[PDB]
């Protein structure tokens, strides 16, 4: 909601509460799912051509007890945009990855779970600086592309590491090191096209023997195709990567081939029925586990649009995974879920 | 305040600043106790007769140091509602049972505690689904009732439990089964009278040999009275309940009999005095315990209100509980506390 | 930004995301630095004299992963302004000696570090009872004074501790017992000078072989001079404190003497370069340590105006302390620093 517009600064102040449950034999995602999301989204106009922006975005879990807190920062950065030459921010923000995957996270409740947080360049994480040019410096219309650098997040401070270390350093499963990616988006008329690259230096703290998937870098490949036209929107994805996709608990995939799709269709009167197959393959694995799926799963859902504040989902997780050693190993859940949502935003 | 009203949406973002201390004999809870509370209330016209809306209250202290942080949410849920029919929304919410026992909860900082938070259905807690009609289908003004469920809060995850676990899980002093209660109100004019009932089935982690009131299930019967006109305020309720009412840190009592009553006036001139009387009586408590007052005050106070955003209070709580080894067991508190309170809200 | 005023209160939402990084060989202080600080400042006109306010401030960490949430209240009081006569308010807040202090803490990012934060009454801390008087009861112009009382903030509860605790209590580098002070500043036409004193009671906690520079009572006296106009700022600040000002993790300075100094000039494109000094030196710290230099360096940066909303900047740290055992043993950094920010706030 725009609750400020004056002398040539805007604030939106935006957010959601979804009261949600989920259904499943897995006790550990069974159960209140409520939670909240708030931002805002700023912007002042310098010159004709020249704005600067801010944006940040955080969430509140609203299913705990009140002598516990979960929440976090999802996003939290600063930029400028000049007309017709590029944005360049700063900040916790997005894996230009994400560019091209985000076309398939369109499901009511589940879906783009190929990859995580704080997973390189794959989606949100920090230090991410982004340059972004829109339209080719407005000479091809619908022709997008990013190029993003990644900083190292190492070792925790102040806890006897020697080496690796960062100010705001982590455990290794949410650790990089300096990271470059790319990507390049065409949409005529309802038609879309996408590719994506990425290359991280992986950590010291990365590359033990607690953890599968040891190597120099985390590297990523992505291609989507995405139609979006006539009440009908479908999309694709196909992601090979290297040292990059976690693996549960265990680490990350020497190799892994993921592959998701999805097809909605929007009826005039508010109903939008989705289905979804989403799968992540792991190759070469180490210990033995040789091949593996790590994901696989079809979802059926529909969400009903009341308005543009308020909407209610059923969404379907069929989980094709099988209970077996690596994917206990690894603490994947095999079991299905169906998640009840209802949804007011501003 | 409103903040934003705009086709057919609103957004109201209110809260409040309350700068508070205490003073009393007992350490733990002498000195700064500053808080303040955010939230946001929002409402969408989806027709002429359906109404979605959503809110979402915070509370952070504002007593400690830069190195933490104490904080919650208070509530957060969504719904809908329909005009002459009613309303459902579901999420962290109050229990049907504060419908009635909310009444004396109007003390300047004291009170409303002869139950507590996350305590089956009898004041905030998680996965609240929650049915309401008003006025009987607008057929009987003054008249309301309610329906709710609450599922499962149960032991957390990934600590190695074996059974009872939810997503959300919690301390057991914490936890509660599936349960369902409801609630009527009537009033008329001034007057109102009023009763709950609430019935929770108790987990296997609350039902141990280290807490005392094991039993089945958790039930509570409540009966309230108002009278609210003519600058007076007079309530009072009475609730007997069974394996629900907290013996501070021990467990729950087999049985309890809690009763609060308050009166105040409201000057002309912005001066509000209270007087209050709370006790809960625990009976077959076990371990010896047998009855023992678990709860007895009386609370003298007055709030002076400058305007309807700024105010001043003192509350002054008379402890009747003498110090024995019953109190000291359960970590209750037998000592008076004076509040001073200056506050800002919006 | 003003989002409400209306029927005599007035609340202005206030906030910023500072994309941030820090280059140094300090792998502790290294990397990603990005955060955001959201707070509200409310003001409601009770009568034609009085007036009534709230002010709250937070800050969360935009460089953590999002297992992890790093955010705290840097302010929370509410007061009463009575015109011609004074304010008085209370909360967490700032102590009087930063009404001196504070006219040096105007670095791009470094700077304001003599002392911290939960430091005695010289910066935020909690439980600030505070008296202001603006132009001396409207008889002199530019003639400010302040009293200040700050309650104890002691051991912390349910710890086991058997004297010193509060409800708030804390580690023992951030408590304090029961303190005063106060305040002078006039200012006339582009020029200020000022004074402040604070004399804290410390705790049995702080009394203690793990720390140096046991004593009764922590003190500090402060002198200040200020140049503000014609696009020039200069500005120092002197204080002596005894027993008061913390030397990294080890303890506090038995004596200190700190200097701030600082130059600028505002060029009316934009740009805002600055040259700053500042030292902190120990004096018969104990444990063998003798005299030593707490804090020593030289701050050279440069901020750039985009408009009021939008700035960025460069500041560089030249840090003139050596590394030694003392600066280990406390875990002062002793290495360069350059910051590179870009801002949006409103
Ligand atoms: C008592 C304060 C007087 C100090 C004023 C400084 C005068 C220098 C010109
Ligand atoms: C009472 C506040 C004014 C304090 C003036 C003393 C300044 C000390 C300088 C060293
Ligand atoms: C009131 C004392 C002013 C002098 C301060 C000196 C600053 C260095
Ligand atoms: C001109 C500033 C002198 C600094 C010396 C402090 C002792
Ligand atoms: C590091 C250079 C700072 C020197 C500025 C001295 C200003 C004196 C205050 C006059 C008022
Ligand atoms: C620019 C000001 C430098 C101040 C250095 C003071 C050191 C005093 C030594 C005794
Ligand atoms: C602009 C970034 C260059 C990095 C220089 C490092 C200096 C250490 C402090
Ligand atoms: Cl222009
Ligand atoms: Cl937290
Ligand atoms: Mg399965
Ligand atoms: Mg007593
Ligand atoms: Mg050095």
């Amino acid at each position: 909601a725009e609750v400020y517009n004056k002398d040539g600064n805007k604030l939106d102040l935006y957010g959601k509460v979804d009261g949600l449950h989920y259904f499943s034999d897995n006790k550990d995602v069974d159960g209140d799912q409520t939670y909240m999301r708030l931002g805002f989204k700023g912007e002042t106009q310098v010159t004709d051509q020249l704005t600067g922006y801010g944006q940040w975005e955080y969430q509140i879990q609203g299913n705990s007890a009140e002598n516990e807190n979960n929440s976090w920062t999802r996003v939290a950065f600063a930029g400028l945009k000049f007309q017709d030459v590029g944005s360049f921010d700063y900040g916790r923000n997005y894996g230009v990855v994400y560019d091209v995957t985000s076309w398939t996270d369109v499901l009511p409740e589940f879906g783009g779970d190929t990859y995580g947080s704080d997973n390189f360049m794959q989606q949100r994480g920090n230090g991410f600086a982004t340059y972004r040019n829109t339209d080719f410096f407005g000479l091809v219309d619908g022709l997008n592309f990013a190029v993003q650098y990644q900083g190292k997040n190492g070792n925790p401070s102040g806890e006897g590491f020697t080496s690796g270390v960062t100010n705001n350093g982590r455990d290794a499963l949410r650790q990089n090191g300096d990271g470059v990616g790319g990507s390049i988006t065409y949409d005529y008329e309802g038609f879309g096209i996408g590719g994506a690259i990425s290359s991280s230096k992986r950590t010291d703290a990365q590359n033990t023997a607690a953890y599968i998937g040891n190597g120099d870098r985390a590297e990523t490949y992505t291609g989507g195709l995405k139609y979006d036209a006539n009440n009908i929107y479908l999309a694709a994805q196909y992601t090979q990567t290297y040292n990059a996709t976690r693996v549960g608990s265990l680490g990350w995939a020497n190799k892994a081939q993921n592959f998701e799709a999805v097809a909605q269709y929007q009826f005039d009167f508010g109903l939008r029925p989705s289905l979804a197959y989403l799968q992540s393959k792991g190759k070469n694995l180490g210990r033995g586990y040789d091949d593996e799926d790590i994901l696989k799963y079809v979802d059926v859902g529909a969400t009903y649009y009341f308005n543009k504040n308020m909407s209610t989902y059923v969404d379907y997780k069929i989980n094709l995974l099988d209970d077996n050693q690596f994917t206990r190993d690894a603490g994947i859940n095999t079991d299905n879920i169906v998640a009840l949502g209802l949804v007011y935003q501003f």
